[PDB]
């Protein structure tokens, strides 16, 4: 409907796939060649379903911080005869606050789903699930099961990637640039 649902938009349409495992169905982000992202509590093992294509999984790490605390992201290299494109350029490369950003979800449960979430908050500590988490941003939208994964943007930011909530607010794992250095 404007500028932010544009941007939101062209990143679903080349930069998101349905990944399956045996946690769910996941958006999963794209972020370049064959590398993407997914929430750690999507638990994945050597194979992964990519829009219900088998697929290897040729490397996978869960990311903590240099404190040694979960940040709920996990980076997947995929057996995949197709790379990315390349989006690297719009991760932010420090924690920030953010205006008006959207959360955008593509599964079979919601198709093409676009949620104007508002404010994003640097919220830092989050005890996600009886797990301490850092790096996360808060948002004041009651979001649901199955949006899990979803892409957070602003105008021209890729920002993060939705991991839990508590009925009344979303938190999301920021993306940061320097965690796809090649
Ligand atoms: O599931 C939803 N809405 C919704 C709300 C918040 C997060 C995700 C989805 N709907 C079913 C029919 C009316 C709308």
């Amino acid at each position: 409907m404007g500028p932010g649902f544009d941007f939101a938009q062209a990143i679903m349409k080349k930069n998101t796939v349905i990944a399956r495992t045996e946690k769910g169905e996941f958006t999963m982000l794209g972020v370049y060649d064959r590398v993407a992202v997914i929430p750690t509590h999507a638990s994945v093992g050597e194979i992964i379903y990519i829009n219900d294509v088998e697929t290897r999984v040729l490397d996978a790490c869960a990311l903590r911080d240099l404190t040694d605390t979960n940040l709920e992201i996990t980076i997947v290299k995929l057996d995949r005869n197709q790379k990315f494109r390349d989006i690297r350029h719009f991760l932010p490369r420090c924690e920030d606050d953010y205006n008006d950003a959207v959360l955008s979800v593509h599964t079979s449960k919601f198709p093409n789903m676009y949620i104007p979430v508002g404010q994003v908050t640097n919220y830092g500590f989050l005890n996600l699930g009886g797990t301490p988490t850092h790096r996360i941003l808060m948002y004041n939208f009651p979001t649901r099961a199955g949006q899990c994964g979803g892409v957070v943007t602003t105008t021209g930011k890729v920002i993060g990637i939705h991991v839990g909530g508590n009925g009344a607010q979303g938190f999301a794992a920021m993306l940061l640039h320097s965690y796809f250095t090649d």
